[PDB]
DNA sequence: CAAGGCACATGACAACGGTGTTCAGTGCCGCGTTGCCCGATACCCCCTACCCGTAGTTGACTGGCATCCGGGCGCCGGGTCGCC
């Protein structure tokens, strides 16, 4: 909550885990599992 | 010298002259009042050309932007953390 709201948006992104190959392929696997 | 007899004209008398009205009828000859006739005009159709919205496009590609000062000037008013 500050002026120039884009800065607060970038902070709201914060620190989140970037996904390496096996990570996102497994994530997609259980994504389609939940899909079915 | 007075009374009685004939001429011309005279108080009315209608009826023509000529011309102005009358109700009357029927037209005379200009406006209209209406049936056509067309002519244009709105209003259905078919065709395709083009405007506009939706949906894909797979090497990889992971945090931006330039702010802002030489007001100036004062006050309000609140916040804000030291203070003892």
């Amino acid at each position: 909550a500050t002026a120039d709201p884009v800065k607060d948006y970038l902070k709201q992104i914060g620190k989140v885990p970037l996904l390496n190959a096996e990570q996102e392929v497994e994530l997609a696997k259980r994504i389609e599992a939940g899909l079915f």
